RNA sequence: GUGGGAUUGUGAAGGGAUCUCGCAGGUAUCGUGAGGGAAGUAUGGGGUAGUACGAGAGGAACUCCCAUGCCGUGCCUCUAGUUUCUGGGGUU
């Protein structure tokens, strides 16, 4: 529940800023818009990317209306852009999702729908727990 | 000396003279390195450690280890993109 950049392994970019990637946690939010990535040191005109078990600066655009108008922070945990592991898998999934935590990481709401991706779940234990399903 | 050419414009075939040029290098490898260019640069995590310091509240760093951002030089085993192999099928 920390910077995340020196604690992973490369993934592929999946989400630049402005991306809307589904919620899966019980907030009550439906949907997230990506607003930039946390450990984005800037290059000139790239767009800052975020990947599974990234930190994100977000704002709700569908849900309740206590969530919108505001900035919050979430963590990817599901990328359609498909990633390379280490033992040579190629692997994606179905949709694009995150999870609204607390800047130190603590899970907002109590569960996930849908499963999570290993990488997500071994940098925040929090979200990790109410995950159905680990990759 | 020898070899090869030539001389100034109204003819031809022969003789001299006088000039210019060639006369030892070719061809194929492996190396030297003067000079010039010049590039790697940052962050996080683990641990140190809830330790030093401090009344408390708070709260560090180096060896070492593991990742990552940007940049650079390549590569095509995998994954992705691309098809005028119009390859093979469909279909109006
Ligand atoms: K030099
Ligand atoms: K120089
Ligand atoms: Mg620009
Ligand atoms: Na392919």
């Amino acid at each position: 529940q920390a910077n995340v950049k020196g604690c992973r392994f490369r993934v592929s970019v999946a989400l630049p800023v402005g991306a809307v990637v589904n919620c899966a946690d019980n907030t009550g939010a439906k949907n997230l818009y990506v607003i930039s990535v946390k450990g984005y040191h800037g290059r000139l005109n790239r767009l800052p990317s975020a990947a599974l078990g990234d930190m994100v600066m977000c704002s709700v655009k569908k849900g309740k209306p206590e969530l919108r108008k505001k900035v919050l922070n979430a963590v990817i945990i599901r990328q359609r852009k498909s990633w390379r592991r280490k033992d040579g898998t190629v692997i994606y999934f179905e949709d694009n999702a995150g999870v609204i935590v607390n800047p130190k990481g603590e899970m907002k709401g109590s569960g996930i729908a849908g499963p999570v991706a290993k990488e997500s779940a071994d940098l925040w234990p929090k979200i990790s727990t109410h995950a159905p399903a680990i990759v």
